[PDB]
């Protein structure tokens, strides 16, 4: 099991591009913070560098699901303590989370099984802290849990649990009550200790926790969580995301009618006195002038009269963020409207660290910012050892200020991507073109993909006309690279004179939409699906999501069905021949020698077909490329192990016969790159189980042998999404992640 070492690096975004459900400064350790997202792990902030530093890199194939990551605490005792809970829901049986605890600030950690899941993909996650640590005697830990699991206890530091049996409501909300194994329990949504109440080593006997429930959705404890009671007086209807005790004794809570993260039609925010049993309504706006949640909640640890809250969400014009220095008496806007349209402000955006976050709309106008300040703001912070820096998660990124206070004195608040680090992006498809300026063209959900001649070069343009979120599929012709195709999601509601296919012919600089895009009757397509260019660039194959596979040789001013394909196929052109592609589906090979026009079956056996038990096309893992400067070289992975057809397969006639390569146990994507010097043909790269190790593999030598390029510090959990090497770089690999960005590596 040969290994060589490689130097792992992220391709830059410069903002993450994913959600940030939570950031959580320590306590007593001045600029230690961590961030947790929801599909690719946590981070630890590195103020030296300005930037983020992943603590989940380790996380890999088999246990991909520690990348969702629901909560997370630091301990403020032994600030090199932290913990998380981690896992997300499936359809799977036994899919149960875990909690990960850490004594070297996430650099390794060890993990407890718990017996039921953890949802860092569902609902809610933003609501929090939903993990905390005694702040008096840390080795007692606290989880507020999900689905009806209530609430559980560790006092041996995260090494065991069990459920605190006395704790009365489990919850009562849930999301989709009539869905169909969507019935699911929000749960507990936060925990909170009064520090006061303890002493250095001796649990604290005081304790918050919100529920879920809007008849009943805030406990006490008074004994160490022994015993509970719900306090007197408090509101009902809503359900609690946020509840901070500043240290003056006033208990904040923001709430929503939805639990987030995009669900807030309206909310309230609410403080009791704890020293005297006083609640008061202090929200920032009501009745039809409240339309969105109150979901961020922070109070100034160094000023603890002021607390500041967002919107989840008021979507228009922009979200709001709103603070008050006297304790919720009275609130600023960050934003006011002046003369209808327009608007003042107390803040100014600064993207220059990730400019594609204007999305290619250049001009920022009151009722169409860009960019906003932002949207999903579940989660905002104050850092308790400067009033002056803020930090906020959204849907794309990490915003913050280290001006804070200059809003009280009539100044305007600097608000900059603070992401740095970040790379939270799924990746879709990727190519590295063999001549032209760009090394990469990346294909994303959510920020659609870019263009990389500098790999550390946070993007500049975001991919425009057309613009939409997820880019599904893109190619370029072999032999003429300056034209590449992508196709993706068109949001037609919003512009419906947006296509899903866009066409560059200057190399992915710039795009344009063609005349027409595949119908049948008066039905266009939604677009989606798969793409291939012929080596030419004369035609185009669109495996579309909903209609199926039709091409053009006209350039996309008009489309025709292709004969002998089904839809939903996977097509891959061949790199030679313009006349030649390819296509694959349910254990049947294709292949059409008229541009697309028509397919026909192969002899191809072997394959497989994803149709045995209960398998779901979402669930089909192929990958099939053929091979640049070679006509009828054709690479296929991937498959299953219910079928027992899982692996890596090479033709060399066209896919008229395949063989599978015998030292390959399973194989999930391949991708090519430079020859080695003194070898004729180029590297593969693979995602693979090799003899029972699972990583990234290269063969200098058409797959007869293959090293270990990766590393168990550098797997990246589910990596089964793209790779590729460079035509001009020998050694270097990209690959593709869901929810790690996409990454680049060298041979050390
Ligand atoms: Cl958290
Ligand atoms: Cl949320
Ligand atoms: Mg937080």
């Amino acid at each position: 099991a040969m290994s060589e070492a490689y130097n792992w690096k992220s391709v830059v975004t410069g903002a993450g591009g994913g959600f940030v459900p939570g950031i959580i400064f320590n306590q007593s350790e001045p600029d230690l913070i961590y961030a947790r997202t929801d599909i690719g792990g946590a981070y630890r902030w590195n103020q030296a560098t300005g930037s983020w530093v992943s603590i989940s890199d380790a996380v890999g194939w088999v246990d991909w699901n520690k990348n969702g990551v629901d909560a997370l605490a630091t301990d403020p005792v032994d600030p090199d303590k932290v913990y998380m809970a981690t896992g997300t829901y499936t359809n799977s049986w036994d899919d149960n989370g875990q909690i990960m605890r850490s004594g070297d600030r996430g650099n390794t950690w060890q993990s407890t099984p718990l017996p039921f899941k953890v949802g860092g993909n569902m609902p809610g996650r933003s609501a929090g802290e939903r993990l905390v640590i005694d702040p008096n005697k840390n080795s007692i830990l606290f989880f507020g849990a999900r689905s009806g699991n209530g609430l559980w206890k560790s006092t041996d530091s995260g090494v065991t649990w069990s459920k605190v049996s006395s704790f009365p409501n489990v919850g009562t909300y849930i999301q989709n009550p009539t869905l169909e194994y969507g019935n699911d329990l929000v749960g507990l949504s936060w925990i909170t200790f009064d520090p006061n109440t303890g002493t250095p080593g001796n649990a604290t006997q005081t304790i918050y926790v919100g529920v879920a429930d809007t008849a009943s959705s805030v406990y006490r404890s008074t004994d160490g969580g022994a015993t509970w009671t719900a306090i007197p007086g408090q509101p009902t209807g809503y359900l609690p995301h946020h509840g901070v005790l500043s240290s003056t004794g006033d208990l904040y809570i923001t709430y929503s009618n939805g639990v987030g993260p995009y669900d807030g039609s309206k909310g309230e925010v609410w403080k009791l006195n704890t020293a005297s049993g006083a609640w008061t309504n202090i929200s920032p706006s009501a009745g039809t002038d409240n339309w969105y949640g109150f979901g961020g909640l922070a109070v100034d640890a160094q000023h603890p009269d002021t607390v500041m809250v967002s919107s989840l969400n008021a979507w228009w014009p922009d979200e709001v963020i709103f603070r008050s220095t006297n304790g919720g008496a009275t609130w600023s806007r960050i934003w006011d409207w002046g003369s209808y349209p327009e608007r003042s402000y107390k803040f100014a955006m600064d993207i220059t660290a990730a400019p594609w976050l204007n999305h290619g709309v250049t001009n920022s106008t009151s009722l169409d910012p860009s960019p906003k300040l932002g949207w999903m703001m579940g989660d905002l912070e104050i850092d308790p050892f400067n009033s002056n820096r803020m930090m906020y998660g959204t849907g794309a990124t990490i915003y913050g200020t280290n001006n804070l206070t200059s809003w009280d004195t009539g100044g305007k608040v600097n608000i900059a991507v603070m992401a740095k680090g970040v790379e939270e992006t799924a990746v879709l498809g990727l190519i590295s073109p063999p001549s032209g300026t760009a090394h990469l063209i990346t294909a994303l959900g959510d920020v659609s993909g870019f263009r990389y001649e500098d790999l550390t070069q946070a993007p500049v343009k975001f991919q425009t006309s057309p613009s939409w979120a997820t880019t599904t599929g893109i190619d370029f012709a072999e032999l003429n690279p300056s034209y590449v195709v992508r196709v993706g999601g068109a949001d037609k509601e919003k512009d419906p004179g947006m296509k899903s296919i866009g066409i560059s012919n200057d190399g992915g600089v710039n795009w344009y939409m063609p005349n027409s895009e595949p119908s049948s009757g008066t039905k266009t397509t939604a677009g989606q699906g798969q793409v291939a260019v012929s080596a030419s660039g004369n035609s185009i194959l669109w495996s579309t999501s909903d209609l199926g596979v039709y091409y053009s040789k006209t350039t996309g001013n008009s489309w025709t069905v292709s004969a002998g394909v089904p839809a939903g196929a996977k097509v891959a052109s061949d790199r030679v021949n313009p006349n030649k592609f390819y296509a694959f589906y349910a254990g049947i090979f294709y292949v059409s020698t008229d541009g697309g026009a028509t397919f026909t079956a192969t002899a191809a056996a072997g394959l497989p077909a994803n149709n045995v038990g209960g398998l779901q096309p979402n669930q089909a893992q192929i990958s099939m490329k053929a091979m640049p400067g070679i006509e009828g070289d054709v690479w296929f992975a991937g498959g299953n192990t219910v079928e027992n057809k899982y692996g890596l397969w090479h033709s060399i006639n066209s896919g008229t016969s395949f063989t599978k390569l015998t030292n390959v146990e399973e194989a999930d994507l391949i991708g090519f790159g430079m020859a080695a010097p003194g070898q004729n043909y180029m590297a593969l790269y693979t995602v693979a189980r090799m003899d029972g190790v699972r990583g990234v593999f290269r063969s200098d030598d058409a797959g007869a042998s293959w090293v270990r390029i990766n590393d168990d510090a550098h797997q990246y959990a589910k990596i089964n999404m793209a790779i590729t090497g460079d035509p001009r770089v020998y050694g270097r690999v990209y690959l593709g992640t869901n929810g790690r960005g996409t990454l680049y590596a060298d041979p050390v």
